């Protein structure tokens, strides 16, 4: 055959930004694959960790000379109780809380560097035949008879959920002006990831299978209306530029299986965040962690690996636990509460401060490892 | 017993007459006895460690087939614990 | 019944006295003024936050009262 030490199926973002990173490690990596300048539409809202994992990999000034949308100003707020949340890393000297890139962007970069690596080589068009998990060796096997074989195997951007996002580019009336906006109604959290242009913003809508459905095949003019009523309004008229497109949101009670010699880290791209567009980033968080632990006994033994496997499952639930808790948040700036500060009787409220924990989490600065 | 409405029903099979209702057992215990059982009879033999390559569900025969290639038939098959 | 409501915190429990009820007649009023009348609420039968509380507000109506009534016509409304 030919031997590796590790290879990786399903190479997207996540399994090559572990492609780029594990290395310079003595490891022999292979990575399966089983497969233009327009505003893409699939984005991905980048923090400042996931940028430190892609400036540390030698690619960060790449996909910025491509395209890069800083935002450094947010704004949640609930249609319900009217409750709201902004914030800035200016306020704390930050230059920006991350960056919306285009997914074809930061992928096809990551593969560029992928084959400028001697230790990395790509192959592809190629799908599994057979794996036969060995005690030493992954004896996996290709369509084309090549036979394979590796130390640990990792699975990642593929290879249960409750909401379906509709992602679009939406050009509206007035300018964006470089913020993320994420407005909750009932169980419909609605969200506009500012772009290049001053007036696009990409959105995810977190829907119901059978809401997403219904707005994917709304006429549009209709579309229109109905996405800028869920917005309060807040950016004016609305008008769709792109297709409208819909995807299972593949979290939320997992991210993470390790098993003998076999390694998997969600589909974060695909997964639920309380940030939208931000799930990717506990992918690339994932396999940071992945790197350092790696790089060391054997590599594929699932002793070393479920400890990693704790961890993973713990940010897990964290981000879980972070979701529940906007909405009590939300819920709770009520006029009731209103009168209650006024008058100094308020029990339980929003913490002093919490926009810088709103800022050290959009940024994800915490989840690092340093390193 | 249920925390909300705070009913509750306790019983023993000691007011019938009877030692025991179960055991608790762990399960590597149960099934690396019954495993040692298994090659303690000769109508049985152990596979292992093998995955499925194909099945072709015959007529007669179920014409499965092993990774390492080794054809196998059966009249009835049953999967079971996965 | 009790005992269980209350989590066992103070053990096995024993009724002593009657059992009374009373209707909680908070919670959405507490004063009335009008024309030379003044009304205040029957604070000792209104829900509170804190058990055994209500009355409190009847002495904070009054003492406020009193400080108001002592001084124009302290009747009109």
């Amino acid at each position: 055959m030919q031997s590796f030490d590790v290879v990786i199926a399903g190479g997207g973002m996540v399994g090559l930004a572990l492609a780029c990173g594990l290395q310079g490690s003595g490891l022999r990596i292979a990575v399966l694959e089983k497969q233009g300048k327009g505003h893409a539409l699939r984005v991905s809202a980048i923090n400042a960790a996931s940028e430190c994992l892609l400036r540390h990999i030698g690619v960060w000034e790449n996909l910025v000379a491509q395209r890069v949308s800083p935002y450094n100003d947010m704004q949640v707020w609930d249609k319900d109780s009217f409750g709201k949340i902004s914030f800035s890393g200016e306020e704390f000297g930050f230059s920006h809380l991350g960056h919306i890139i285009e997914n074809p962007v930061i992928q096809q970069v990551l593969w560029q560097r992928a084959s400028q690596l001697s230790d990395i080589t790509l192959l592809s068009p190629t799908s599994l035949k057979q794996v036969a998990w060995g005690e030493n060796e992954a004896f996996i096997t290709l369509q084309d008879d090549s036979m394979l074989t590796a130390r640990l195997v990792v699975g990642a951007d593929g290879a249960d959920y409750g909401h379906h996002a509709l992602v679009a580019n939406i050009r509206t009336e007035h300018p964006h002006q470089s913020v993320a906006r994420q407005a909750f109604h009932g169980d419909g959290i609605l969200a506009f990831l500012p772009l290049d242009d001053p007036h696009l913003c990409s959105i995810v809508w977190s829907l119901s299978p059978e809401q997403a459905l219904v707005m994917q095949s709304l006429p549009v003019e209709e579309f229109n209306r109905q996405v800028a009523m869920a917005f309060d309004m807040r950016l004016g008229l609305c008008e769709l530029e792109s297709e409208r497109q819909t995807f299972p949101l593949m979290g939320r009670y997992a991210r993470s299986f390790a098993a003998h010699r076999l390694v998997l880290v969600g589909d974060a791209a695909h997964t639920i965040h309380p940030l939208a567009g931000q799930g990717v980033n506990l992918g690339f968080m994932d396999v940071a962690e992945l790197i350092a632990e790696l790089k060391r006994k054997d590599i594929g033994q699932h002793l070393y690996l479920r400890r990693y496997e704790r961890r993973r499952k713990h940010s897990a639930a964290v981000m879980l636990a972070s979701m529940q808790g906007f909405r009590e948040l939300f819920d709770g700036d009520n006029p009731a509460k209103k009168l209650l500060r006024d008058v100094g009787l308020v029990l339980a409220d929003k913490l002093p401060g919490i926009k810088p924990t709103l800022v050290r989490q959009a940024m994800g600065l915490h989840d690092l490892p340093d390193w």
